[PDB]
């Protein structure tokens, strides 16, 4: 019954069912959780693996010998578990040196060791067999119009991206990057706040094919944005390296709800396109269970992720395999819109009189699109109810 | 006294000031303006030029000798007055047919229908002198999941895009293609949502050269997105062809307000990046005057437009320019945001002891970055208190 | 399989399925609805009732002998097909001469204007047997600061409900009144723009008794609100009078789509709060069929209304009487919630050491409150997962 | 210049100046602040006064021996500079006891022990002079559907106010209360979530005269609400007993910036209203001085606070003395708004034929308001422009 399996790819982050409950207003109400601890029981609910920040699993300011103690006792857990890491990053925004930023910050001592405190992780991250390296550039923005010139801005986070390239080239490392996008929090507004922004950044580095994105569900949602059009957009341009699910409702603080919570029909749109386009990255979960909740609630958070992705594809799957939805598409023509406008080319276009002089435009629009019924039958199979 | 002249480059589009006051709920409060009578009217207000739709001009439906006496009338008006027409752009929204869609509608006859409407008014738009053709697909877009797949579309979006490209250069026109962004309205979600979108979908296409963006400000803010940030994306980025002003009060329905009105402060910010930045292109204003105005209050909110750009225009400068905003920039090391963090190069910063094992973080982290101080300078400048 | 009855209590307004797809940027895609056929089709779907504003049913402008002939055929119609007629309301919005109000309209001849063509309406409602006479104030509110001093409208507004509220009590009319709020659209602001606002105002006219609220689905989420919990606010206070069942995507333009769509979670919860409390109005459905559909996608939007109201009533059916969801509810104690703070009084409670000095903090704050299991429940029952 | 003095009445929070910048995803950046140099140096800077939560002044935990030490260096402080405190409150939300909320968690022992931590503060608020005592129910709430049956939590919210209300009458106390409302964060959606929402629930409490609202600029914008129009039809309703003045840039988290940062125009109409309302209790600000700051950047931010307002206050009177405005304000019909719709009563009304059968709605809908005209007006002083 929706019982994950690591062959389904979940993922965690250290960060996630590790979350103490600390929030703006409040203390921690969970202890801290031991990585160690947190693989083994990843791994009983089914889990494929983990991910981490640097500061995650290394504290910060460790010795390079507590540092090998860390990553020796992480290493046996995942052997003992058969769990895999996937996917590493680096924390640049909770020390207060990186108040106004880490490749962005004005002082220009910051930003370097910025990238210092990255490179380090990139190395561990290979060791450790991560394939994508994500950078969330959450204290990157401003509070204020006059403090950041962003042109000045962006520069300095190309020249950061062009030196990591730079570096993973240089050392033979497979290895690549990803951008996690996010309109605000913890910043009034950060650089690079969609998709959208980040994939055209990307087309001005040095070497665009290192680089994708890292969508989050919440992240798009906190702009208004469709989570499923925005992934459609990186899926057309070739660039989803990775993805964060999970849940948010509407247009708030980041709220992190595990996946399925929040907007229900956009996790049913969006698991019915990663399944139909064959994304074959993991399904990672960023998300943070209510400080409401004990252990045991955190657990059941967890688990829960996988189990709404588990329901959805089936339903997404009934959808599309249902002949009388079938039939509906075509009704709609979503047959036509994958068909070119003007295969046959400008020239015959122009000289095409059925496509202006003669075209009958009172008799086009009369043709319903029959998308209430489409969307009906999409509801039903949501709900179980055909 | 804050007056207006033609070299200012302010422009309105003949659907701003003509606009009717129809709006989803009432009937028009205001009768239909010539297209004559707008061209002198704000020629005497001090405008530099008039933008269109092929609709605005030319009633739906025209004959080609109807046509050909609209044009006439109207070239008249433009020689009588001094008057420019910097840009031009389609009606694809209005006529039922494009319920759907033009370049994205299901319909494959719709989308060349769309194509060979747009083609016809480049030509026009070339003979009249436009220098930018702008492209807003407002009904490009969805309300369900099922409706619209987005790859499929985006396909249809870019082979119109490459359709355009190859007829402006088999014609040696010397026109350029800016794409204007919404999030949604009329459509549930419009496809290419943001600046960030737009900017990432032009290099796909086959001649990225000939493409950029004409954001408009509130559209970007219907994502809750920062508009001065997005502008210097896309500058740094060499795309913003045209820009379109107006006011909007947050995350809602399109209100097209005068320029000025809504968000005071990013209207600053906004007047200072262009100025400074020296953008040389239109200052277009894409507004409606609500329709409780009469038409003295038409011309009254037309006029405020261009009044609170140079009233902006001159509060910026005086920021800029007042040595002790210099000192507060300094102070604020925006001076250290412009210079290269690692122009040492990779392997030097690798080797550089100061960037990590001896960087002293608890001393740079307790350094304040004065942003508050600076703020409240620009505050104080735009309210005319120093 | 979820079939609708007239003892489903599902009403509609002619304005809905009536709506001819005319938006602030296109034109009609539909034909106008005859208001007998729209009765008729709506009995043949299983509806128990219609809706009407006064010019919806009697077009604007019509002589008294026009009037007469347009409810004689509407009459028939009802009595033709055992359709009820058990709210109606004023249109107070389209006329141009309704631009900036009615009740609160600057111009005291207007308010005068409105107050007359309310109290025409009022008649005929009550002749037709409506039992509820609902109020949108549309065009109450502002686009500017100084446009409207909000004291002075309030007391127009408190003003225009007590005269008709003395006009009800004095003809011996067995009708009470609704407010409907709404954020903005088409006003820049809207006076009472919450539920809460509206409730909060009621308690401030002459004979509160007669006033309840009329709650949109779509206009409580265009605040961001939850609208579920709004409802229980609007059940606490006893004034639901009625309601606006649809969906809305977010913080937007009024979307108007069938109920279901949008956020189908709040959707969920909303029918297990009516049901639960044994709301007894009632279902209307306030919606719009998208501007893309015939009219064989109008009545399939309409009978999707029905369907997903039918849908989500089982399944809370379900839910709530699911032993585990109940045991599941225990150790979240919601029975606790239902249990006096302080029954014991205000003495005992200050005299009860056990309640602050001898309180053991630390064990309650480590008691987790178990609600993701809980909701984990709520969202298996939901997809039929159990 | 625009210079501060205690018979302005502006009145800071300890927890505003003394924020530590822990925000949720990083440390914090600033010593904590104590209580007494707080006072001084705010009392340097011209303000009135100061307001406090218990936990801020008397550490949690404290035994009665501390807490009498806390209390005697305070008023010291207090006595030394003239300072005074007008406004106490109850820290329900920081302890991880409080996490499902303090009068309405499903916990009865929690529930009790809230309104003993309160009423403890409460007698220590009288010893110190505050004449108003704020509620904010930041943990109120929830981030699922069936953790909280809101009916049922509805109840216990009022059966806690009421009994704060006998608590106090009982005493012989001369203080009153006032509640914030928040719309969300820290929990998902919060109870009582706007202006509306919360006098609304005043007026089925026992005692209502005894009950007001501390509105929070950025909290009714959380919402996308006017908050100019909820202050508004606070003062027509006689509940306006406190007021919270900050900073927003829109609807995302609580940025709580300094007064007159985030929408001008919008401090700009506040402003106008509560000197033109006469408003005479404190003008109190809940803002966080940005974590980029360091203590000289703390004291620019709050000093920026009074600026701001000082500089907003002689605009709006200007504008309100210009003649040009007075008789814009005419022109708009401001003066007929403020005149009773129908002072000679129901029956005059019926049978005037001048309000509806010889009303000339034509002519009457073509009268422009002239609002434009009048905004621009507005615009030009607040910018000093004249
Ligand atoms: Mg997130
Ligand atoms: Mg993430
Ligand atoms: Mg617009
Ligand atoms: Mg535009
Ligand atoms: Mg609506
Ligand atoms: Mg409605
Ligand atoms: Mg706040
Ligand atoms: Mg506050």
């Amino acid at each position: 019954n929706y019982q994950p399996t690591p062959e389904d790819r979940f993922t965690f982050g250290l960060w996630t069912v590790g979350w103490q409950g600390r929030d703006p207003f409040g203390d921690a109400t969970r202890r801290a959780l031991d990585p160690v601890e947190s693989v083994r029981r990843l791994a009983e609910l089914g889990a494929h693996g983990v991910t981490f920040h640097d500061d995650d699993l290394i504290p910060f300011g460790s010795s390079d010998s507590e540092r090998e103690e860390h990553v020796k006792r992480f290493r046996q857990a995942l052997d003992d578990t058969g769990m895999k890491v996937p996917m590493a990053t680096t924390n640049l925004f909770t020390h207060p040196v990186f108040k106004d930023g880490g490749f962005t910050a004005n002082d220009r001592d910051v930003r370097r060791y910025a990238l210092r405190k990255t490179i380090r992780n990139i190395d561990l991250a290979v060791e450790l067999g991560a394939e994508t390296y994500v950078a969330w550039g959450g204290r990157e923005g401003a509070e204020s119009g006059g403090a950041k010139d962003v042109r000045d801005a962006l520069d300095r986070m190309k020249e950061a991206f062009d030196l990591l390239g730079e570096y993973v080239t240089s050392q033979g490392y497979d290895i690549r990057f990803a951008i996690e996008p996010k309109p605000n929090e913890p910043r009034g507004d950060i650089l690079l706040p969609t998709v959208g922004h980040a994939l055209a950044f990307i087309e001005r580095l040095e070497r665009p094919e290192l680089y994708g994105v890292n969508p989050e569900v919440g992240h798009e949602q906190m702009a208004g944005l469709n989570f499923p059009h925005g992934i459609a957009q990186a899926l057309w341009a070739g660039k989803l390296f990775h993805i964060d699910l999970n849940g948010q409702n509407g247009i708030k603080y980041d709220q992190d709800l595990r996946f399925g919570a929040g907007d229900l029909r956009a996790a049913f749109w969006l698991v019915d396109l990663l399944e139909s386009a064959g994304y074959s990255g993991p399904r990672h979960f960023d998300f943070k269970p209510p400080r409401t909740e004990d252990f045991d609630g955190v657990w059941a958070s967890a688990a829960g992720c996988m189990r709404n992705y588990l329901i959805l594809k089936e339903r997404a799957a009934a959808f599309r395999a249902d002949p009388e939805v079938q039939e509906a598409l075509r009704a709609s023509r979503l047959d036509e819109l994958a068909r070119p406008t003007a295969a046959d080319g400008l020239q015959a276009l122009l000289d095409d009189r059925s496509a202006f002089e003669e075209f009958d435009v009172d008799a086009a629009a009369a043709r319903g699109m029959a998308f209430e019924r489409l969307d009906q039958l999409a509801m039903d199979h949501l709900l179980g109810a055909r």
